[PDB]
């Protein structure tokens, strides 16, 4: 206990929307909001190398260039074992992918890091679920 | 340069469990882990409260439950026929005798989608239920 601070960087627009997020929700500061950001998504990262099942939601332009198989090299060398894919298109630019895999934790909080990162996708969201062999 | 810094005051406890999973999970720094935290939760905020009643709204449920508990199907298929969402697709895995893995594809108001989310994670049998709002981008 005590109190640090540390610096955090930012792209403008991600600042633009956690400034207007704050204005919109009466927040004192950036500083309270990021704290409460940080304390909920620490609480709700719910989970050995036991082999688990978990669902991966991908946001990310269809006519990007070679996206797909940006995405299929990654997932290769992962070490998940995917179950099933569904493509929903829900925009002119924008598909939707929920993947069921199952892999260890290491392996599984890796691949949505990894596809997280790639140009041209927008949204990489996990959900841990359960232990499954 | 195209990049601003700007100061998080904070309690140490909560930094030290920041900074574990920045070791545990091999994140570069402080600023990616934060930065991705942020913008998960604003995307998701935006989610909910811009153009509310718009029908048009995607999300995703993740469900587990014992699928072999009696009237537990029908009874959530009761519910989401009642909630006023659309189902898109849906996949079951059975992962054993007692569990089942469903992810849900819906679309609705927030308030619908969030509202049926609700009642399915209440049912008895229902161990899991956990929701990942989907949105467009420009």
């Amino acid at each position: 206990d005590s109190i640090i601070r540390f610096s955090v960087s930012l792209q403008q627009n991600l600042l633009d929307e956690l400034d207007n997020r704050i204005i919109k929700n009466g927040y004192s500061s950036r500083s309270e909001l990021v704290r409460d950001m940080i304390r909920e998504k620490l609480v709700e990262d719910n989970w050995n190398d036991e082999s688990k099942i978990a669902v991966l939601v991908v946001i990310y332009d269809h006519h990007q260039r070679e996206l797909n198989q940006r995405m299929i090299d990654i997932q290769h060398a992962s070490g998940t074992h995917v179950l099933s894919t569904t493509h929903i298109h829900m925009d002119e630019h924008n598909c939707l992918e929920t993947i069921i895999l199952q892999g260890n934790s290491f392996e599984i909080q890796r691949l949505q890091l990894e596809i997280g990162g790639l140009r041209g996708v927008k949204f990489a969201k996990l959900t841990k679920a359960s232990s499954f062999e």
